[PDB]
Protein backbone atom coordinates (compact mmCIF):
# COMPACT_ATOMS: atom_id res chain seq x y z
CA UNK A 1 0.00 0.00 0.00
CA UNK A 2 1.17 3.77 -0.76
CA UNK A 3 0.80 6.13 1.52
CA UNK A 4 0.67 10.26 1.02
CA UNK A 5 2.80 12.00 3.35
CA UNK A 6 3.02 15.84 3.33
CA UNK A 7 5.27 17.36 6.57
CA UNK A 8 4.07 21.32 6.67
CA UNK A 9 5.76 22.89 9.39
CA UNK A 10 6.76 26.45 10.66
CA UNK A 11 10.08 27.47 9.09
CA UNK A 12 13.42 26.32 11.03
CA UNK A 13 11.71 23.72 13.19
CA UNK A 14 14.00 20.78 11.60
CA UNK A 15 11.47 20.23 8.67
CA UNK A 16 14.15 19.94 6.10
CA UNK A 17 16.39 17.86 8.68
CA UNK A 18 13.90 15.30 9.58
CA UNK A 19 13.03 14.87 5.39
CA UNK A 20 16.62 14.22 4.56
CA UNK A 21 16.96 11.89 7.95
CA UNK A 22 14.04 9.62 6.73
CA UNK A 23 14.41 9.37 2.76
CA UNK A 24 18.02 10.37 2.29
CA UNK A 25 20.97 13.02 2.29
CA UNK A 26 10.30 21.77 -9.85
CA UNK A 27 12.20 24.48 -8.72
CA UNK A 28 10.32 25.86 -5.70
CA UNK A 29 11.21 24.44 -2.38
CA UNK A 30 8.73 21.66 -2.62
CA UNK A 31 11.26 18.71 -1.99
CA UNK A 32 9.73 15.33 -2.66
CA UNK A 33 10.70 11.56 -1.85
CA UNK A 34 10.13 7.77 -1.96
CA UNK A 35 11.01 5.43 0.97
CA UNK A 36 10.22 1.86 2.35
CA UNK A 37 9.65 0.03 5.56
CA UNK A 38 7.83 -3.42 5.78
CA UNK A 39 6.90 -3.74 2.35
CA UNK A 40 4.47 -0.14 2.33
CA UNK A 41 5.92 2.93 -0.08
CA UNK A 42 5.60 6.56 1.07
CA UNK A 43 5.76 9.61 -0.87
CA UNK A 44 6.87 12.30 1.63
CA UNK A 45 6.57 16.22 0.11
CA UNK A 46 8.14 18.60 2.14
CA UNK A 47 5.93 21.72 1.91
CA UNK A 48 7.39 25.05 2.06
CA UNK A 49 7.90 26.71 5.68
CA UNK A 50 4.55 28.62 6.41
CA UNK A 51 3.62 30.26 9.39
CA UNK A 52 -0.59 30.65 8.48
CA UNK A 53 -2.60 28.75 6.00
CA UNK A 54 -3.73 32.10 4.28
CA UNK A 55 -1.41 34.23 1.31
CA UNK A 56 1.55 36.23 1.27
CA UNK A 57 5.20 35.37 -0.43
CA UNK A 58 4.50 33.30 -3.82
CA UNK A 59 5.35 30.25 -1.75
CA UNK A 60 2.51 30.59 0.89
CA UNK A 61 0.00 30.39 -1.39
CA UNK A 62 2.51 27.38 -3.05
CA UNK A 63 2.14 25.79 0.60
CA UNK A 64 -0.87 26.63 0.86
CA UNK A 65 -2.12 24.79 -2.30
CA UNK A 66 -1.23 21.47 -1.18
CA UNK A 67 -2.35 21.54 1.89
CA UNK A 68 -6.25 21.82 0.94
CA UNK A 69 -5.58 19.97 -2.42
CA UNK A 70 -3.58 17.22 -2.50
CA UNK A 71 -4.52 14.08 -1.44
CA UNK A 72 -2.52 13.17 2.02
CA UNK A 73 -3.08 9.79 4.15
CA UNK A 74 -0.69 11.69 6.94
CA UNK A 75 0.19 15.25 7.91
CA UNK A 76 3.49 15.96 9.74
CA UNK A 77 3.21 18.74 11.71
CA UNK A 78 6.74 19.49 12.01
CA UNK A 79 6.76 21.52 15.29
CA UNK A 80 9.58 23.59 17.24
CA UNK A 81 9.21 22.58 20.87
CA UNK A 82 11.29 25.74 21.88
CA UNK A 83 8.81 28.16 21.07
CA UNK A 84 5.58 26.67 21.12
CA UNK A 85 3.10 29.39 21.61
CA UNK A 86 4.00 30.78 18.13
CA UNK A 87 4.56 27.01 16.35
CA UNK A 88 0.79 26.19 17.53
CA UNK A 89 -0.63 28.55 15.83
CA UNK A 90 -0.68 26.70 12.40
CA UNK A 91 -1.31 23.89 14.01
CA UNK A 92 -4.37 25.38 15.52
CA UNK A 93 -5.33 25.94 11.93
CA UNK A 94 -4.75 22.45 11.04
CA UNK A 95 -6.59 20.94 13.34
CA UNK A 96 -9.81 22.90 11.92
CA UNK A 97 -9.19 20.98 8.45
CA UNK A 98 -9.85 17.12 10.24
CA UNK A 99 -6.99 16.10 8.26
CA UNK A 100 -5.29 13.76 9.53
CA UNK A 101 -2.42 15.03 11.84
CA UNK A 102 0.49 14.38 14.06
CA UNK A 103 2.75 17.23 16.09
CA UNK A 104 5.59 15.90 15.87
CA UNK A 105 7.49 18.01 18.41
CA UNK A 106 11.40 19.25 17.40
CA UNK A 107 14.28 19.77 19.02
CA UNK A 108 13.56 18.01 22.30
CA UNK A 109 17.07 17.98 22.55
CA UNK A 110 17.85 21.62 22.59
CA UNK A 111 14.29 21.84 24.60
CA UNK A 112 15.72 19.19 27.46
CA UNK A 113 18.88 21.83 27.62
CA UNK A 114 16.89 24.82 29.19
CA UNK A 115 14.74 22.98 31.71
CA UNK A 116 11.52 22.89 30.14
CA UNK A 117 9.75 19.99 30.31
CA UNK A 118 6.19 19.89 28.84
CA UNK A 119 2.94 18.08 29.62
CA UNK A 120 2.57 15.90 26.28
CA UNK A 121 -0.30 14.59 27.14
CA UNK A 122 -2.07 17.51 28.87
CA UNK A 123 -1.12 19.11 25.48
CA UNK A 124 -2.16 16.11 23.30
CA UNK A 125 -5.75 16.34 25.15
CA UNK A 126 -6.06 19.77 23.94
CA UNK A 127 -5.17 19.00 20.52
CA UNK A 128 -6.87 15.71 19.90
CA UNK A 129 -3.83 14.43 17.55
CA UNK A 130 -1.19 12.46 18.31
CA UNK A 131 1.74 14.33 19.65
CA UNK A 132 5.38 13.17 18.98
CA UNK A 133 8.36 14.54 20.66
CA UNK A 134 12.18 13.91 19.42
CA UNK A 135 15.20 15.60 18.20
CA UNK A 136 15.28 15.04 14.45
CA UNK A 137 19.25 15.37 14.51
CA UNK A 138 18.95 12.21 16.56
CA UNK A 139 19.08 9.83 14.05
CA UNK A 140 17.91 6.70 16.63
CA UNK A 141 15.28 9.09 17.32
CA UNK A 142 14.87 8.60 13.53
CA UNK A 143 15.01 5.78 13.49
CA UNK A 144 12.31 4.54 16.00
CA UNK A 145 9.94 7.29 14.18
CA UNK A 146 9.84 5.64 11.40
CA UNK A 147 8.25 2.61 12.80
CA UNK A 148 6.33 5.32 14.57
CA UNK A 149 4.93 6.63 11.68
CA UNK A 150 4.20 3.27 9.94
CA UNK A 151 2.29 1.92 13.03
CA UNK A 152 -0.06 5.25 12.74
CA UNK A 153 -0.64 5.40 9.00
CA UNK A 154 -1.86 1.60 9.21
CA UNK A 155 -3.90 1.84 12.33
CA UNK A 156 -5.53 5.00 11.57
CA UNK A 157 -5.65 8.40 13.02
CA UNK A 158 -7.99 8.78 16.27
CA UNK A 159 -8.95 12.86 15.94
CA UNK A 160 -11.21 15.24 18.07
CA UNK A 161 -11.59 18.51 17.15
CA UNK A 162 -10.26 21.45 19.01
CA UNK A 163 -13.13 23.40 21.10
CA UNK A 164 -12.69 26.65 19.32
CA UNK A 165 -16.05 27.98 19.68
CA UNK A 166 -15.31 31.95 18.59
CA UNK A 167 -18.73 33.82 20.16
CA UNK A 168 -22.27 32.79 18.63
CA UNK A 169 -22.12 35.53 16.77
CA UNK A 170 -19.48 34.01 14.19
CA UNK A 171 -20.94 30.80 14.81
CA UNK A 172 -24.04 31.13 13.27
CA UNK A 173 -21.97 32.98 10.67
CA UNK A 174 -20.29 29.57 10.15
CA UNK A 175 -23.55 27.29 10.38
CA UNK A 176 -24.62 29.23 7.31
CA UNK A 177 -21.93 28.91 5.16
CA UNK A 178 -21.13 25.43 6.33
CA UNK A 179 -23.72 24.11 3.27
CA UNK A 180 -21.63 25.69 0.69
CA UNK A 181 -18.90 23.42 1.82
CA UNK A 182 -20.44 19.95 3.01
CA UNK A 183 -19.13 18.15 0.79
CA UNK A 184 -15.44 18.89 0.15
CA UNK A 185 -12.11 17.71 0.78
CA UNK A 186 -11.83 19.33 4.01
CA UNK A 187 -13.85 19.98 7.16
CA UNK A 188 -16.96 22.79 5.86
CA UNK A 189 -16.35 24.31 8.82
CA UNK A 190 -12.87 25.69 8.46
CA UNK A 191 -13.65 26.75 4.73
CA UNK A 192 -16.13 28.69 6.14
CA UNK A 193 -14.00 29.82 8.51
CA UNK A 194 -11.69 31.11 6.32
CA UNK A 195 -14.10 32.49 3.88
CA UNK A 196 -15.48 34.86 6.28
CA UNK A 197 -11.58 35.77 6.71
CA UNK A 198 -11.93 36.55 2.96
CA UNK A 199 -9.19 33.93 1.91
CA UNK A 200 -8.75 34.54 -1.77
CA UNK A 201 -7.82 30.92 -2.13
CA UNK A 202 -11.15 30.02 -0.71
CA UNK A 203 -13.48 32.48 -2.74
CA UNK A 204 -12.27 31.09 -6.04
CA UNK A 205 -14.32 28.37 -6.34
CA UNK A 206 -16.91 29.90 -5.25
CA UNK A 207 -19.50 31.55 -7.82
CA UNK A 208 -20.74 34.76 -7.79
CA UNK A 209 -23.87 34.16 -6.06
CA UNK A 210 -22.08 32.06 -3.50
CA UNK A 211 -19.16 34.53 -3.55
CA UNK A 212 -21.93 37.72 -2.45
CA UNK A 213 -23.76 35.11 0.09
CA UNK A 214 -20.38 35.27 1.99
CA UNK A 215 -19.61 38.99 1.21
CA UNK A 216 -22.85 39.55 3.12
CA UNK A 217 -22.35 37.52 6.06
CA UNK A 218 -18.80 39.78 6.39
CA UNK A 219 -20.91 42.89 6.99
CA UNK A 220 -23.16 41.00 9.71
CA UNK A 221 -19.72 40.52 12.23
CA UNK A 222 -20.19 43.84 13.45
CA UNK A 223 -16.82 43.13 15.02
CA UNK A 224 -13.94 42.95 13.23
CA UNK A 225 -13.97 39.43 12.01
CA UNK A 226 -9.66 39.18 11.71
CA UNK A 227 -9.28 40.73 15.11
CA UNK A 228 -11.90 38.87 16.90
CA UNK A 229 -10.63 35.43 15.35
CA UNK A 230 -7.09 36.06 16.68
CA UNK A 231 -8.48 36.95 19.72
CA UNK A 232 -10.11 33.25 20.67
CA UNK A 233 -6.90 31.23 19.20
CA UNK A 234 -5.25 33.54 21.44
CA UNK A 235 -7.49 32.86 24.36
CA UNK A 236 -7.04 29.05 23.45
CA UNK A 237 -3.05 29.19 23.07
CA UNK A 238 -2.13 30.94 25.92
CA UNK A 239 -4.53 28.75 28.47
CA UNK A 240 -2.52 25.60 26.66
CA UNK A 241 0.81 27.64 26.97
CA UNK A 242 0.45 28.20 30.32
CA UNK A 243 -1.24 24.26 31.44
CA UNK A 244 1.17 22.31 29.45
CA UNK A 245 4.71 24.09 30.27
CA UNK A 246 7.41 23.48 33.04
CA UNK A 247 10.36 25.36 32.86
CA UNK A 248 12.87 25.60 35.66
N1 LIG B 1 19.48 21.51 18.68
C1 LIG B 1 18.70 20.99 17.69
N2 LIG B 1 18.67 21.62 16.49
C2 LIG B 1 17.90 21.15 15.47
C3 LIG B 1 17.11 19.93 15.70
N3 LIG B 1 16.46 19.68 14.55
C4 LIG B 1 16.79 20.64 13.66
N4 LIG B 1 17.65 21.52 14.21
C5 LIG B 1 18.24 22.71 13.53
O1 LIG B 1 17.28 23.38 12.70
C6 LIG B 1 18.00 23.99 11.62
C7 LIG B 1 17.13 24.26 10.41
O2 LIG B 1 16.25 23.18 10.11
P1 LIG B 1 15.71 23.05 8.60
O3 LIG B 1 16.04 21.65 8.12
O4 LIG B 1 16.23 24.23 7.82
O5 LIG B 1 14.11 23.15 8.77
P2 LIG B 1 13.18 24.07 7.82
O6 LIG B 1 13.83 25.43 7.86
O7 LIG B 1 11.84 24.04 8.50
O8 LIG B 1 13.23 23.41 6.46
C8 LIG B 1 19.16 23.04 11.32
O9 LIG B 1 20.33 23.77 10.96
C9 LIG B 1 19.38 22.29 12.61
O10 LIG B 1 20.63 22.69 13.18
C10 LIG B 1 17.21 19.30 17.03
O11 LIG B 1 16.56 18.26 17.30
N5 LIG B 1 18.00 19.88 17.95
MG1 LIG C 1 -12.20 42.11 6.76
Amino acid sequence: MKYQVLTVGNPNSGKTTLFNGLTGAVTVEKKTGSFVHAGDEFSLTDLPGIYALDSGSIDESIASRAVLTHPADVIINVVDATCLERSLYMTLQLRELRRPMIVVLNKMDALKRERVHLDLKQLEAFLGCPVLALSANNKEQVRRFKEKLHKLLVQGIALKQIELHYGAEFESLIHELEPMFAEQAVSARALAIRALENDRLVINGLKEAERQNVEQRQHECQVDIDLLVANVRYTYLHELCTHVRRTE
